[PDB]
């Protein structure tokens, strides 16, 4: 098994911000600052990827706390993502293997309460729900004016 | 439908870096400047995921031209997901409605040449091979000393 794999430690910093220190694990160690947030050298595609989910659950948690009457306090998420590849003729393909959600709440609430706001963000995380079943996605090739299957 | 859209325009650069210019469209229109590359206010988490997806495809692209006999020039990615969301009692839930990815490769070559390049680059791209299955994410809730399922 050839793998890829990402780790991501995020911290709730802010009102909304989290901050999210992703690294490469395989094939070489690489590290990465990143952060999302809302109100109003580049890192590889897949340090974006994992940076989104983490954020997304992170939002969600953050968002959900108080309504479903939840205390959290220093909010700490910690996501690992395993893909595997293979040899293709003069190229590879892809796949996933594993995804990993270590969630840290600090809250001085019953065990029950925090397992509901995590399914309850769970199922509000966008990218959590995308990942959760297979997505068509449809390629197209400009030809001229004009856009064909590919 | 009440739904949440982001577009992504990317842009080919340099020798392995991609230009990325995210908008969300719907709630609302906002716009953030990313990149990703190979070699060596935050955004919302959605923004760092469409990054993501369109920067992987583009990879494998400019990756896999010259190997599978392909000329590139300037290549444009334009890719739009589409979700939604619903009430559920105090907060919501969501899921995908619609991935679609456009590709512009101002290629000289045989259009069957360029469809092969698309797909293999499709089957290379580890978040393309993700999103096309569904996926299992374990969580865990820190507990003392243990992590117990979430």
């Amino acid at each position: 098994r050839a793998e890829v794999v990402f780790t991501c430690n995020g911290k709730a910093v802010g009102k909304m911000r989290n901050e999210l220190d992703v690294a490469m694990v395989k094939p070489f160690e690489e590290r990465f600052a990143l952060a999302t947030d809302e109100g109003a050298s580049a890192p590889p595609p897949l340090a974006l990827f994992i940076a989104g989910l983490t954020g997304c659950v992170m939002t969600q948690i953050r968002a959900f706390a108080k309504r479903l009457k939840v205390t959290v306090t220093d909010l700490d998420v910690e996501c690992r993502v395993v893909w595997d590849w293979a040899k293709a003729g003069p190229v590879y393909e892809t796949g996933p293997k594993s995804f990993e959600i270590d969630i840290i709440l600090h809250s001085p609430d019953p065990i029950e309460a925090q397992q509901a706001l995590i399914e309850a963000a769970k199922k509000g995380c966008f990218l959590e729900q995308t990942l959760g079943q297979a997505n068509t996605i449809r390629h197209r090739l400009k030809v001229g004016d004009t856009f064909i299957d590919a």
